[PDB]
C-alpha cells in the first residue's frame, strides 16, 4: 500500500510492454530458441565453411560475416531508437541532447541485447534461424579473428544475473538516459528521468529477485564492462578501416563512432 511504488510499477509495465513491441528477439524468445524449448525451432548451426554456405540456402567470408554484423547493428539502432522515444520525457528534451542520448548509448545497448542471444558456444542469427559458433568467430582472418571475443567475454558474466525482458525493458532505458554523455547541453532534465528510472529499476529487481542481494548495484557495476567493449570495438573499427580500404562502414554508424571519446 505505497502510491509511489504504485507509479514505479506503472513505468515498469510500460517499459516492459514498448520493448516487447520495439524489440522482435526477446530473451524469452532466445533462451528457448538456446535450450531447446518446444515453443520454438531449432536454429541451423554454423560452425565452418561448408555448413555456411549450406547455411545460406536456409565474396571473402570474414568480410561478410563483418558487414552481417554491421546490417544487423544498424537495424538494432533503428529498434533502440523507436524503443528511446517509448521513455516518457525522452521526446521532450532539447532534440541535440536526444541525439548525444543515442549516439553514446546505443552501442552499449546493442552489447546488452547481443547477451540475450549468446551463450559460451555461439550466438542466435537470422532472428534466432541460424545459431553461429564462438570458434567458428574466432576462427576468422587477422583482423577479424578477435571481434567478438569481448562481447562473449561480457556475456557469460552478464548472463549469470539471470535477468528476464522486464527487467531488461528498465535497464537499457537507464543506459540510454545517461547525464555524463559528452556535450550534453541540458543535464538536469535528463538526470530527473534517470533518477525514476533507477528507482522502478531497483524496485523491479527486488520484487522480481527477492533472493538476489545487491542485484541492482551488480547490475549498474555492468555499465563499466559495456563502456569497455565499446572503446575496444572503436579501436578494432580503425584497424580494419586501414588494413582493409575495401570494406564500407555504413553511415549512420560511422556518424556514431565520429568523435565518441
Ligand atoms: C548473419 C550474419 C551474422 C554473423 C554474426 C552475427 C553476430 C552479431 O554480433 C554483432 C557484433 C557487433 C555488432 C555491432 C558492431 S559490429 C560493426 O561493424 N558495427 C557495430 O556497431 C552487432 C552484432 N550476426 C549476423
Amino acid at each position: 500500500l505505497n502510491p509511489e511504488s504504485a507509479d514505479l510499477r506503472a513505468l515498469a509495465k510500460h517499459l516492459y510492454d514498448s520493448y516487447i513491441k520495439s524489440f522482435p528477439l526477446t530473451k524469452a524468445k532466445a533462451r528457448a530458441i538456446l535450450t531447446g524449448k518446444t515453443t520454438d525451432k531449432s536454429p541451423f548451426v554454423i560452425y565452418d565453411m561448408n555448413s555456411l554456405m549450406m547455411g545460406e540456402d536456409k565474396k571473402e567470408v570474414a568480410i561478410r560475416i563483418f558487414q552481417g554484423c554491421q546490417f544487423r547493428s544498424v537495424e538494432a539502432v533503428q529498434e533502440i531508437t523507436e524503443y528511446a522515444k517509448s521513455i516518457p520525457g525522452f521526446v521532450n528534451l532539447d532534440l541535440n541532447d536526444q541525439v548525444t542520448l543515442l549516439k553514446y548509448g546505443v552501442h552499449e545497448i546493442i552489447y546488452t541485447m547481443l547477451a540475450s542471444l549468446m551463450n559460451k558456444d555461439g550466438v542466435l542469427i537470422s532472428e534466432g534461424q541460424g545459431f553461429m559458433t564462438r570458434e567458428f568467430l574466432k576462427s576468422l582472418r587477422k583482423p577479424f579473428g578477435d571481434f567478438m571475443e569481448p562481447k562473449f567475454e561480457f556475456a557469460v558474466k552478464f548472463n549469470a544475473l539471470e535477468l528476464d525482458d522486464s527487467d531488461l525493458a528498465i535497464f537499457i532505458a537507464v543506459i540510454i538516459l545517461s547525464g555524463d554523455r559528452p556535450g550534453l547541453l541540458n543535464v538536469k532534465p535528463i538526470e530527473d528521468i534517470q533518477d525514476n528510472l533507477l528507482q522502478a529499476l531497483e524496485l523491479q529487481l527486488k520484487l522480481n529477485h527477492p533472493e538476489s542481494s545487491q542485484l541492482f548495484a551488480k547490475l549498474l557495476q555492468k555499465m563499466t564492462d559495456l563502456r569497455q567493449i565499446v572503446t575496444e570495438h572503436v579501436q578494432l573499427l580503425q584497424v580494419i578501416k586501414k588494413t582493409e580500404t575495401d570494406m564500407s562502414l555504413h553511415p549512420l554508424l560511422q556518424e556514431i563512432y565520429k568523435d565518441l571519446y
